[PDB]
């Protein structure tokens, strides 16, 4: 259930990323890296599956986000 996030704004923090992802499901782990990357773990596989299907190319703080 670890999902990789890419394309994030330099400004984006785990607070704004977790809030965005919560549309798909709750988050138990969230680490924001440099270069617009993050690693996230959802509570359930269902949450991860919805995130990876429903939030591709979604917009967050001006940036286009991708999940892997």
């Amino acid at each position: 259930m670890r999902v990789q996030v890419s394309g994030l704004s330099d400004e984006t923090t785990w607070h704004t990323l977790k809030d965005h992802l919560r549309q798909a499901g709750e988050v138990t782990f969230c680490k924001v890296f440099s270069g617009g990357r993050a690693v996230v773990e959802f509570v359930t596989p269902e949450d991860a599956a919805r995130a990876i299907t429903e939030l591709q190319a979604s917009e967050l703080e001006g940036a286009t986000l991708f999940l892997r």
